């Protein structure tokens, strides 16, 4: 019955990922408001990072949609790697802020006098946190979708780097006479983030790389397929993914010597096998007689 | 005789690739010390784009150099994806120079004087299409190596924005009154280098999204494929390449009712087909009995 399940999972994520960048947009009109009515531009700063969650939001939209749609001459495959090139994007908005914020620091730490703020500081970092945390349990997942998954690492990210500044607010409001404070965390946490996004960059890496995905190991699958009977040898086992949850396989069994017509039974239970047990979107197989 | 034959072409390629770092080597070491003799920090200032030049082209034999590995069990194919890599890397880089020279054009054109030099930037553009033009005929080629034709794009836009640089500074030193004609060459010259790194651009993104290379029509091979005594149909014919001139195929023959026995034949002379006629570093298909 898999022959739809997948629509159900595409429409679940889509319909998560609007409402997510309407949360966004909302939340972007209320700061912005806000700051309007409380003549502050520090609080407009934040406008660029919404902007940049959105539009990465909205990259990864634009990929799905594109990805559903059927094979062309051109793309034998789907277009299921532009989810992938999405992902890749955000990882590198979300980096180029990280690099922005360490600039700002770094030019924060010479120069003297600090460009002090002092409690508008703070107000921009509670909605920060405030905001985050609730897209952190939209998006909480917890195989899983490479584009929420995406999501969820930016909101992450953003969530860490809120909650930094949360913390530099609070050391620089008690005992002012430090004021130095702020580009410390803002670099530790700018390495907690490197930190967070390091496990979905491999992944991607990887599914690029034309590796096996990491939840499946060849030594297993090659000796689970030794294991049909009127099987010799497994001369080649190629894996890889076109994006997370789909992933394909190619393998090239030979036949038991003295059975060659038994070729179609082999191959259909090579097929179901490697289908029922181990995800594989599509696989083939092909089978050559005893040599 | 095709076993051994591939070497001889790595061999060649990465003999080429470290004459042209040794050359951008030598060429950068007389431009540092002949800098030093003529105190100036313009002429210094192509040591950047020297360096980057460089740092590509080592990168690029890094990517090869891992690539000359055998298959390991996390990479069932090869590692020839960090080839493609090492292309967009280079792509990435020759656009940044691209964007810091659009910067410091925009610079230019407001906030007045535009920082006039003169004579000495006739000399530093003169040098410029003087060092490119001589590795563009090294790294001529004209299936061929994207690291070879990667590096061969890199050199042509230097080559491009040297000539727009001698031709602005041309213009500037006969009636010296107009002084404003470089950041217009710069934006020329730049839409120009897009231009020329438009077609590789297209061509990794298409090898990365696992489409068919630009030299190949599935209609043809199909139609080739229906050809072959004893087949019915191709129910999918997925076609990728994990990098320029290293190209597979997934083939799903059906075979003709009444001849089963025949697969072996068949199989046989798809494959043959298939390598001989279409280049095809490896394929596999699958044969399916009449429904």
């Amino acid at each position: 019955c898999s022959k739809q399940r997948e629509i159900l999972k595409q429409r679940k994520v889509k319909a998560r990922l609007t409402i997510a960048a309407v949360l966004y947009l909302l939340f972007m009109i209320g700061e912005l408001v806000g700051g309007y009515i409380a003549n502050s531009l520090a609080i407009m700063t934040d406008a660029l990072h919404m902007l940049t969650n959105l539009s990465a939001i909205i990259l990864t939209l634009l990929a799905l949609w594109l990805s559903s749609k059927s094979p062309t001459k051109r793309f034998t495959f789907g277009f299921h790697r532009l989810e992938v090139l999405s992902a890749m994007i955000s990882v590198l908005l979300v980096y180029i802020l990280m690099g922005f914020l360490l600039y700002e620091a770094v030019q924060r730490t010479i120069h003297m006098n600090y460009e002090i703020n002092g409690d508008i500081m703070l107000i921009t970092a509670a909605v920060g946190v405030a905001v985050n945390v609730i897209m952190g349990f939209l998006l909480n997942q917890s195989q899983d979708s490479l584009a929420v998954r995406a999501a969820f690492v930016h909101a992450l990210g953003n969530l860490v780097q809120s909650v930094g500044v949360l913390i530099a607010a609070y050391i620089i409001r008690f005992k002012p006479e430090y004021k130095i404070a702020d580009p410390i965390c803002t670099y530790v946490f700018s390495l907690l983030v490197a930190f967070t996004t390091f496990r979905i960059i491999w992944d991607t890496v990887v599914i690029i790389l034309e590796g096996v995905p990491s939840h499946l190991n060849v030594d297993y699958i090659k000796e689970a397929l030794m294991k049909i009977e009127d099987v010799y040898s497994v001369e080649d086992l190629n894996i890889w993914s076109l994006t997370s949850g789909k992933s394909t396989a190619i393998v090239h069994i030979q036949l038991i010597p003295g059975s060659s017509s038994k070729w179609e039974e082999v191959q259909s239970k090579a097929n179901h096998l490697l289908l029922n047990t181990f995800g594989m979107y599509r696989c083939t197989i092909q089978l050559q007689s005893y040599r």
